[PDB]
RNA sequence: UACCUGGUUGAUCCUGCCAGUAGCAUAUGCUUGUCUCAAAGAUUAAGCCAUGCAUGUCUAAGUACGCACGGCCGGUACAGUG
């Protein structure tokens, strides 16, 4: 199930200004980018290895 | 430039110290147009201190839901500045 359809979105009600819906930056979510992280710490071991 | 002048005796020479003389430091006095460098609360009290300042710091890359601002496109977690 997605962790990221159910964040807690906080809205945002002010005069003068659009009102507008904020919502947090989700950490310990895991990413295309961490991922990426783990292949190229495990490929410098393999480099060490060789 | 390895230089001298004077002072004891009625007069001569000498030992001898002193005064003058030149440099360096500090202080002070009088005077003082221009320009270039430039020391400067050590000496006496490592005495005592009013007030202000003398040490802070962010990149693409630790943490951003402060609308403090700010475009989306709209379920698009998080634009970006901060």
């Amino acid at each position: 199930d997605d962790v990221r359809q159910y964040v807690v979105r906080k809205p945002l009600n002010k005069e003068g200004k659009k009102p507008r819906t904020k919502a947090p930056k989700i950490q310990r979510l895991v990413t295309p980018r961490v991922l990426q992280h783990k292949r190229r710490r495990i490929a410098l071991k393999k480099q060490r290895t060789k």
